[PDB]
């Protein structure tokens, strides 16, 4: 029961008024883009690097060649909820072997020793499954966190992001932490030859297929980008010849107040309840670690206004992280019959009407569309800066992308591409989705590094 088309209609109208707060006009996006570009300039310069919210970290991945190595390379990938080990065969590359491991909650939030001991145990497990513990292979490490590099194989962790909190890691050489754990176990040997961000590994894997790929982007649990900067603009590294990949760490844009006028009550609540309050604010508008949670908080506001579920939220709806980001993708994948929406909501202990289902869809669309538009201003800022630094009338460029939000959300991609295009006149941008990018890229970079 609960009919009346006129009253259902009035509830939808009040919902729209609340949802309108998520809207960003073209001018707001150009403003965000200009502010991002301003922060990127600040991050690159010696004079402002320490204060810059957007770190623009030199990765020591350079335009080459070189001296390419053939054969077997091991890739490690840490930075999601899962840890991946991959064996890559490079000839003249093919993902020959792969294993994913779930990281225990106690290892992400315990000590660095526990985390790296777990990683070492997973490497032993992989080597045994393929009978190769005795072979000492070159190892590429994709490590998806902000790192201050001294070289391709040496870098310090600046700070954990995305809920990681292992003590004794920040301020230490990450390659050293990995090497020390392998040594404490003592049942295999590996030569760690490179450590790269996941944006970087993604870019490298896509570049291998297409040489116009000089930008890497992640829109997964977190959100970040890297790009090939001119060495003359990389003031933190001596030399003006060629190019070097720069890990923007754009997720931290807004940490100095640059997004203040766009932050909503839901954003403040997500931030305050996160593992890193006041940090990674731009990432908190886009990343899959936060998207579902933003939707959950919007639904609770609509419940509070007596506009959804008869003003009654279930225990599950009032549970932190219960509205998963994958539910946002599934709700927006609904064909019109409301079946997928009904199922998600019924499993959350709710008894939704048809109107409740439509309202949940609009809340999802509002959060994910805003995520798409904010992300577009960041990518457009990077590409426009590249066009300018390369003094190109028309810049043709390829962007390699990975991450479950970009890949799996039914409309994020389309909304994001349309907005990027509007903000990048005189740019011809090709987007390529990476196939095992944050794994193959680390082995490929190791093949270039090993000799
Ligand atoms: O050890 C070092 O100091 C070191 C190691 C590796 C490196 N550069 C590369 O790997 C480049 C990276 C691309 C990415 C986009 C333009 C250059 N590469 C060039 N070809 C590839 C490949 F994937 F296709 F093989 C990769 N720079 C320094
Ligand atoms: O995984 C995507 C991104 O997540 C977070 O923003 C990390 O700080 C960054 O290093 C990574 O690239
Ligand atoms: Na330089």
């Amino acid at each position: 029961h609960h009919e009346n088309l006129y009253f259902q209609g009035m509830k939808k109208e009040k919902v729209e008024q609340i949802l309108a707060e998520f809207q960003l006009q073209e001018e707001d996006l150009k403003k965000v883009m200009r502010r991002m570009q301003k922060e990127m300039d600040r991050g690159l310069r010696l004079e402002t690097h320490e204060e810059a919210s957007v770190k623009m970290l030199p990765t020591y991945v350079r335009s080459t060649p070189e001296g390419s190595e053939v054969g077997d390379f091991l890739s490690l990938d840490l930075g999601g909820t899962n840890f991946r080990v991959m064996l890559v065969k490079v000839g003249e590359s093919v993902k020959t072997k792969h294993q994913m491991y779930s990281i225990p909650e106690d290892a992400m939030t315990g000590t660095a020793e526990m985390l790296f001991d777990y990683i070492s145990e997973c490497i032993s497990d992989f080597l045994d499954k393929h009978q190769m513990k005795h072979k000492k292979l070159p190892l590429g490490f994709t490590f998806s966190f902000p790192v201050r590099h001294e070289d391709i194989d040496k870098g310090i962790l600046l700070n954990w992001t995305k809920g990681f909190k292992a003590s004794g890691a920040e301020g230490n050489n990450v390659v050293g932490l990995l090497r020390d754990a392998i040594k404490r176990r003592g049942d295999f040997e590996m030569d760690v030859v490179a450590m790269v961000n996941d944006t970087v590994a993604t870019m490298i894997s896509c570049y291998y297929e297409d040489h116009q790929c000089e930008v890497g982007m992640i829109v997964g649990t977190g959100c970040n980008a890297c790009y090939m900067e001119e060495m003359q603009n990389v003031e933190l590294v001596e030399g003006d010849e060629g190019r070097m990949c720069v890990n923007t760490e754009w997720g931290a844009f807004g940490d100095s107040g640059e997004l203040d006028e766009f932050l909503l009550e839901y954003d403040r609540l997500v931030d305050e309840s996160s593992a890193n309050p006041g940090q990674q604010l731009y990432e908190k508008l886009i990343g899959g670690k936060y998207m579902g949670e933003l939707v959950r908080l919007v639904l609770l506001r609509l419940v509070d206004e007596n506009l959804l579920f008869h003003g009654e939220a279930s225990e599950q709806l009032r549970t932190r992280g219960a509205f998963e980001t994958r539910f946002v993708s599934q709700v927006e994948s609904d064909t019109g019959d409301r079946k997928q929406i009904y199922n998600i909501l019924s499993t959350l202990g709710l008894r939704p009407s048809t109107t409740d289902c439509d309202i949940v869809r609009r809340a999802c669309e509002s959060v994910s569309t805003r995520a798409a538009h904010m992300c577009s201003a960041g990518l457009a800022g990077v590409i426009n800066r590249m066009r300018e630094s390369r003094s190109e009338d028309v810049m043709r460029i390829t962007v390699g992308v990975d991450g479950s939000v970009y890949k799996l959300h039914p409309s994020f991609k389309e909304r994001f591409h349309a907005s990027v295009r509007r903000l990048t006149p005189s740019c011809e941008i090709t987007f390529i989705e990476s196939e095992e990018g944050s794994g193959r890229g680390a082995a490929l970079v190791s093949a270039v590094a090993c000799k």
